[PDB]
């Protein structure tokens, strides 16, 4: 296991790390969220930049990054543009997505970026290598908001992310049944049993899948998302309740 | 689903019910435990009669039952002699085991008894029918402290308990791996999906299996055991922490 350390936070051992998401639509809302979020307890801050309305503006996005860092200078910060294709709030061209992520990398303001695997192998690999050349880690991701692939499919997808240089492969899937929740847990455990070279983040979404957000220590999900006031995906629970369950499981 | 109601407690719907086990070696220790336990919060009291040293005396056992009922006149009370064969503290003859359970039934002091399936079909059936003739419910049980059977085996075992007249089939198994924990959860869900006629109680023991004690609402375990001060089987967590997790899962 190649753990990922950002400052003194170690991702891939111990209790799953708690991530929360900023969702503001402009500089002022992002600032206000960051100032509120610093009075909550969590491990990693995600900026969900697909909520940001002025996405085309290099000045706007960098100003917003700076206000986040003014508020929380030290916190591990993950920059995520979630495409609408994968459950996010808007769509941009592939070239603008690559440009955006490269700008985040160049800023020095972010510790990690999210790259969606299905953007395309060559573009993802190039961007991973650029991130790594500038001391930024990559959460490589995939999301299915409609259904749960087979465990075999999910495992091969996470392995491909490793092969492309992901520091932390991540997959989120939508259950249609309770059985699908077990499928996601099975895929997670398969990574732990057979392919434990990188920390992986997994989740089954929605209320049916919520156990997958709690049982990461058991089956091998290295991080889990909670809601400060509003969820950034279906199935997230209040961040303090999440923390309470994680602590109980760790110390049991 | 044929739920089991004792007073206003419904087993087999909603949040899994919390059971705690009273363990005392003699009449005075049983009394002291009962008086301490009534200051804890839980749904069902189990008396682990196999901890009682003067087991040969049916009258001593009945005196102890009466002290428990003096202390907690209303609580749902489950009378359980767990054989050493199935992880308990001592062994008695089959005839004395049946005699003890029939005395518990006749006393009117208990709401439920535990009968171990592998005592033998004919003896179990006769005792179930006796319990039912005197308005006592049966938790029919099986325990493997060494290993986890296949999901197919566990499902057929729980179904056999239903066929013998169990009100609540119960199985506890020991994981040797994380995979075995998933097997137990799979068998639990199979009952919910395919064989949902009776509430079932399931658990994977030890620290590895603790998620199975927490996720009963999602996969279909009707009750779960917590520890007031000392665990009555490996893997139980403190009863207040158990309750906290159950509430979070129910309200998520
Ligand atoms: C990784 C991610 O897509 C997971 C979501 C979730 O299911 O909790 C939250 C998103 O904000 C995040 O980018
Ligand atoms: C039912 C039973 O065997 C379950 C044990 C457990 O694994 O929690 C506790 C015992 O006290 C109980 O009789």
């Amino acid at each position: 296991m190649k753990t990922v350390t950002v400052k003194n936070l170690i991702i891939g051992e111990g209790m799953p790390k708690i991530i929360v998401s900023l969702m503001g639509r402009d500089i002022n809302s992002v600032k206000a969220e960051a100032l509120a979020y610093r009075e909550a307890t969590f491990d990693i801050l995600e900026w969900r930049v697909d909520h940001f309305m002025d996405i085309a503006s290099t000045q706007s996005v960098l100003t917003a990054a700076r206000v986040i860092r003014d508020a929380m200078p030290d916190i591990p910060l993950l920059f995520t543009f979630r495409s609408a294709k994968e459950g996010g709030e808007q769509t941009i061209t592939t070239q603008h997505y690559l440009t955006l992520n490269r700008a985040a990398i160049d800023s020095g303001l972010v510790d990690m970026i999210d790259l969606e695997l299905f953007t395309g192998d060559a573009d993802v690999k190039a961007t991973v290598d650029y991130a790594h050349a500038h001391n930024v880690y990559v959460v490589m991701s995939n999301h299915d908001f409609h259904q749960t692939p087979s465990a075999e499919e999910m495992v091969l997808r996470l392995r491909k992310m490793q092969a492309l240089g992901a520091d932390i492969p991540k997959i989120a899937v939508m259950p249609q049944s309770k059985h699908d929740v077990l499928t996601l847990l099975t895929a997670t455990l398969e990574m732990q049993q057979h392919y434990a070279d990188r920390p992986v983040i997994t989740m089954s979404m929605a209320k049916e899948g919520v156990i997958s957000r709690l049982a990461g220590e058991v089956f091998g999900s290295a991080a889990t998302f909670g809601a400060v006031k509003q969820a950034s995906a279906p199935g997230q629970i209040a961040v303090n309740d999440l923390r309470s369950v994680l602590m109980i499981l760790h110390n049991a």
